[PDB]
């Protein structure tokens, strides 16, 4: 109606669209699958008219052009959980890298801290009404509409209309470019005999009408094919994967038991293949929420049978755990990890668990094993998911329980799952760190 | 009336009542001020009675006895936060230490993590009504009184009646032992240039009708000292001491702008002198509360322009802040410091603040000068405030913001606050670890 006009007059090309950001501009892109590709390659292509632009977002399915060397007097990325086409930056020096939990995001927003003068979104073209919606993301992405001085859209008739806090009016909108393109995927993992083992693990501490959170990857895959036995599953997770997709048709998820937001996924963005976009649109039993719900400490406390599955890349003989850098090269972000381990923790009905995966070992390039497990920590690593956070954390060989147990205890558990080859050198090492003997046992027959 | 005759019929003498320990028993004493010497002394003398009982609690103030090597065929101490008298057996081997929040412990209690098999507690003697009074700790000794197998209470006529949730009825308890004498307490702390300093830059994050949560020691007490031309304060804080008392005295603090439990001073345990036990005696501006409300991050969040000031021991260039541990060595424990930190940054009102404060620099045992901003953190330390959870951090040389900042500029921020000597050394491990320079600027005056 009045909307068709506002529409009509706010439409341009994509060159036309980023000349409305300007030097010393903080840019923030739309979370992950609607970031938007016609936009970001013309503010990339118009670089020279850029002096010191901040580019921040998350993980990114993107090339990450920006946050290349030679561009970086024009622009500096600024990640708040970094990828393969970003993580170069950071490494180098002229990108940045803020540490900051994915349901706290949106609260910074508001705060001005993450301060946003441009805000470039993806979004399908307007409903009846003037709604356009971002299909794939509400995450931060629905605070940034707000509170951008500026939004420019790419309005991509791909895009699909997925229910809950999605929807943004054309009048809240700057400028529309008109595009369409298939949406970035992700491939579906190989999933090896360490992966499966690590999935029955898990699957062994989920029970009947569990409410489940897990990601992407072989290992919360590994877990959804070995949950074909169980009942009633609900879901309240920072996403859902084509394999979750996999378990509700059949029939094992059905969000019969949850006690809040009942009857449905609840999630805040979208990432997988063109199966899960199309599942997820125009569906009851699925609904986007933003990130400051869905990975709310005390948001998550109110699921009932909250199970957690997450992984990470070492953990130390006090159950800290490092999840997002290998020493001091940065590779990922805390994301929703901690969010989802405190929420379990704090579960009203006692019943929340977090588990935390990774392979028992890696291969080195150059041809070498290495143990995951590990008396300390690698020299400048951050610690994602602390000491005092830590709940269950699960390898190949096994499940070793954190909570509540004694740095002894916790470094006992770890070396009884780590890999057979690694065993005597970590004992050893338990026995210089803790100056007690491995084996809380002594029996007359061993004078 | 009925409870006269529990009362009468289940009084005993020390050494008669530590008979109900047996050997593989969990034990657990009363937080704090209100551990039972008297009965701790009688279980400790009946060493030889008991193989391999676990005594766990957190601070102690008391001679931590029964965690010394020549006892660990009797005992094993299991702390929850370690202090001078047990934090030599962690080093040693033969003292065992759980990494545990605060907030999480009444929770673990009830889960049956933290198993109780005798639970060990002073309190004054009943009131009219049968009900003895625990005084200066609600904390997690409440959920023990309900949780323990059995519960031993050492009645000491010198204990206070402090308001909240603090009484247990003489029918929940299984043996009372009579005794009477003063409660301990700790000395006032003394406060030099550098804490005054701290205290300074602290209060000028502080506005009129704060909410505060505080400790003990020079920095709070400083702290405390320059909020004398602040007005309607309001305390909602893990304790308080002393110095809180002198600024309700003076009319600073009056409680009259909280959001919850207004008009009073909400906190968990009570340490300080007799001065602090008398004044929260009887007293409707104080109200003792467990744990899992005061230092439940959910409830924190629900606090009036929360400002929550705890201390530090170093903070590395990433903003991860170690508060427990000089390298492997276990100092303390995590205690409230986390749940406070998270409680400001969930803040409904999105004005909530966290900080940690420290002297830039310490002497070490070796008479060499040391900065406390380091590059890295001790090799072998524990995180106890995660980079994600990093907030203000203050020295004598000022304030350094974390929230939303990248790694480089938390680093910047932070050898900006660093001691004058230690800035040169510190800019240089900046660029080795960052790959920049100090200064983000190349100017053509210099190629």
């Amino acid at each position: 109606m009045d909307w068709k006009k506002i529409y009509e007059d706010r439409t341009c090309t994509a060159d036309e669209a980023v000349k409305s950001i300007k030097s010393g501009d903080r840019v923030l892109f739309a979370h992950c699958v609607a970031e938007p590709p016609v936009l970001v390659e013309a503010m990339v292509a118009n670089a020279a008219a850029y002096k010191n632009v901040t580019v921040s977002h998350m993980v990114t399915l993107g090339k990450g052009e920006y946050s290349k060397p030679e561009y970086k007097e024009n622009f500096t990325f600024e990640g708040w959980f970094t990828s393969p086409s970003t993580r170069g930056s950071i490494a180098e020096g002229h990108g940045q890298f803020v540490p900051v939990f994915f349901h706290e995001v949106p609260s910074l927003i508001r705060k001005d801290i993450f301060h946003v003068d441009v805000f470039m979104v993806m979004v399908s073209p307007p409903d009846h009404n003037g709604f356009c919606c971002v299909g794939v993301s509400s995450d931060y992405t629905m605070q940034a509409i707000k509170s951008a001085k500026i939004v420019l859209a790419e309005v991509n008739d791909q895009v699909p209309v997925v229910y809950g806090d999605t929807f943004v009016h054309v009048s809240e909108i700057d400028k529309f470019v008109e595009t369409s393109h298939p949406l970035p995927e992700i491939g579906l993992p190989k999933i090896g005999e360490v992966e499966a083992a690590i999935g029955k693990h898990c699957a062994s501490l989920i029970e009947d009408g569990s409410t489940l959170q897990l990601g992407i990857g072989a290992i919360p895959d590994a877990v959804l094919s070995q949950l074909k036995d169980k009942k009633h599953l609900g879901i309240h997770s920072e996403m859902i994967s084509d394999g979750v997709v996999d378990l509700y048709e059949a029939g094992v998820i059905d969000c019969s038991q949850k006690s809040i937001d009942k009857g449905k996924m609840a999630i805040t963005f979208l990432m997988g293949t063109k199966r899960l976009y199309d599942f997820a649109a125009n569906n009851p039993k699925v609904e986007l929420k933003p990130v400051d719900y869905i990975n709310h400490p005390s948001v998550v406390a109110q699921c009932s049978k909250m199970v957690c599955i997450n992984a990470c890349l070492q953990v130390d003989f006090m159950g800290q755990i490092v999840s997002d850098s290998i020493g001091t090269k940065q590779f990922s972000g805390v994301g929703g990890q901690v969010d989802f381990v405190r929420g379990a923790s704090m579960s009203i009905d006692g019943k929340g668990k977090a588990i935390i995966a990774m392979p028992s070992v890696a291969k080195k390039k150059d041809g070498s094993m290495i143990s995951k497990i590990v008396p300390f920590i690698d020299h400048g690593a951050a610690v994602t998911t602390s000491r005092n956070d830590a709940d269950y954390v699960v390898t190949e060989y096994g499940i070793a329980e954190m909570k509540g147990k004694s740095l002894q205890d916790r470094a006992r558990a770890l070396i009884n799952i780590a890999h057979p080859d690694f065993k005597d050198e970590l004992k050893a090492e338990f026995e210089k760190r803790f100056n007690a003997a491995f084996s809380a046992w002594s029996h007359p027959q061993f004078e």
